[PDB]
């Protein structure tokens, strides 16, 4: 019957047969035609090209070769430099471009034949800012890997102008995995709250060098802007008392999504993750999820456009596609729900700015969901007793309270004696008390320090 | 028969022309600053615009000479943060109070 095929330009690799994005694309294309509910009388076909993702020339060449034959839409590369050429080609030839990864769009680029499935960092940075403000942070150390990281998290970077945050922007060393010098610089600077704008594998890298260095104590809270935090192997960090936090768009809390991800993991049995990499196994990266969702949303959109006589557009001469405008508007207005939750494209942009997030933080188990984030509503973090110990504190004033003169080691309340201890015993035998003496760590009386408006010792402990 | 392409003064078009020139081997002479991704291996291109990796530190030297403790970096477009990224990272190595706008 009627048939249309989708163009696809992905990474050219040799160790693995083909990239994870291509895996997801092929999996979903052979899922659409197999699932008779979606595209019942039309079979989806995949046209796959492999490039270096950095040679925009060969990306343009492959896009032109695909457009020479019948292509309804191009699933462009997952880079920020070869995707611009492909979207320009698609716009000039009037064919939808399908971006599953974030790239910096020029403010004066009047291009409207592309859709960006990746959640816009214009909203993800606001989500990071809301997560920081919820934790009431004051010293925040934004860490990014690529120079485009500042462009990604620019709302977070501009936040100190509005809020009271103190930002110390740092960059991971380039062309090397030596994250130890940067963590050392944090240790000298006593930077405890960190925001990591690095990929999940790189995030696992810095987590490993942080554990090997001493960053995995209780006083370190890590916010990861990456959406693949659930793919990390937090087992070495599970019981370390670390407060690492992140987000997640891959809606794993669903039966259909669980079945899809389990099928994808079962299909992924040829390139297992490296055991000594700090990463999980049998999972699905967010890039594959966005590719799956992209091809699915294009399929559900083209469900409403039965006339799909793909043309033979050339690049030597420019000729807009007769079905390109309506198909592109249909893609932009298309509303589908899948692996990454609700998929709604911004009308004025084509990017996806209205997305549903789930907040992920480290707990006693591995990365439980502790809230949700929506661009409209905002951050939604949901996460006496008679037989209760009465914690008390005291200072070592010799006439008042002093350690009992017993050579035999003694613990609990009995190890403390003095006039104040006698008064506490009298109160306990007068009232109902089950009390334990907890010595003050600061070892001082309360003092209103005008330097920062902070108390200390017993008063602050109270 | 052209010996060198004096490509466009815009990031996307300059990147496209630079990739084409690198593929075909002809030099691509660009006179405007554009963000070259780190892993890019294009060789047939030279940029005459003063590298903001070396000019943002000139701005930082000016700030040091004036002994500023609080600075407000104001930029226009989103690719302005990636231009003066050394100036943004400076507060780590110095004593500044950047209030980027
Ligand atoms: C937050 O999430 C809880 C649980 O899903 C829900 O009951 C509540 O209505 C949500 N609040 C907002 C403001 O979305």
């Amino acid at each position: 019957t009627h048939v249309l095929r989708f163009g696809g330009i992905f990474e050219y690799v040799e160790s693995g047969p083909m990239g994870a994005e291509e895996l997801a694309f092929r999996f979903a294309v052979n899922t659409i035609n197999r699932n008779r509910t979606l595209l019942p009388n039309t079979t989806l076909t995949y046209d796959t090209q492999k490039i270096n993702l950095y040679d925009s020339f060969e990306a343009s060449k492959k896009a032109c070769d695909q457009l020479s034959l019948g292509v309804a839409a191009i699933f462009g590369p997952s880079h920020s430099s070869s995707a611009n050429a492909v979207q320009s080609i698609c716009n000039a030839l009037g064919v939808p471009h399908i971006q599953t990864r974030w790239k910096h769009q020029v403010s004066d680029n009047k291009d409207s034949f592309y859709v960006s499935l990746y959640p816009d960092f214009s909203s993800l940075s606001r989500a990071i800012l809301d997560l920081v403000q919820f934790f009431k942070w004051k010293t925040v150390t934004v860490v990014y890997d690529d120079s485009t990281g500042l462009i990604r998290l620019q709302e977070l970077i501009k936040a100190p102008s509005r809020y009271n945050l103190r930002l110390k922007i740092r960059q991971l060393p380039a062309d090397t995995k030596d994250a130890k010098p940067l963590l050392k610089e944090m240790k000298r600077g006593k930077e405890f709250h960190v925001i990591f704008d690095c990929s999940h594998e790189m995030a696992a890298g810095i987590l490993k060098q942080a554990l090997a260095m001493g960053m995995m104590t209780e006083y370190y809270h890590y916010i990861f802007t990456t959406l693949d935090l659930f793919a990390l192997d937090v087992e070495p960090y599970r019981y370390s008392g670390v407060n690492m936090t992140g987000f997640r768009i891959l809606n794993t809390e669903n039966t259909q999504v669980s079945s899809i991800i389990e099928k994808w993991s079962m299909e992924r049995l040829q390139a297992p993750p490296k055991p000594d990499s700090g990463l999980l196994d049998g999972f699905m990266t967010t890039d594959a999820a966005l590719m799956y969702d992209a091809v699915h949303v294009v399929s559900v959109a083209v469900q409403q456009f039965p006339q799909m006589t793909v043309s033979s557009l050339q690049c030597n001469r420019h000729k807009p596609w007769r079905f390109g405008t309506r198909f592109m508007s249909l893609i932009k207005e298309a509303h589908w729900e899948g692996l990454t939750g609700r998929i709604t494209f911004n009308k004025t942009n084509g990017l996806r700015t209205d997305f549903d997030l789930d907040v992920i933080s480290l707990k006693e188990e591995g990365l439980e969901k502790i809230g949700t984030w929506d661009p409209a509503s905002g951050l939604n973090m949901t996460e006496s007793l008679s037989n209760r110990s009465l914690i008390v504190t005291t200072i070592l004033e010799e006439p008042y309270v002093l350690f009992k003169k017993s050579d035999k080691p003694l613990y609990g309340n009995d190890r403390f004696e003095g006039y104040c201890i006698d008064l506490l015993r009298e109160l306990s035998t007068i009232l109902g008390f089950t009390y334990e003496i907890r010595l003050v760590e600061d070892g001082k009386y309360g003092a209103q320090d005008d330097v920062n408006g902070q108390w200390n010792g017993m008063v602050r402990e109270l």
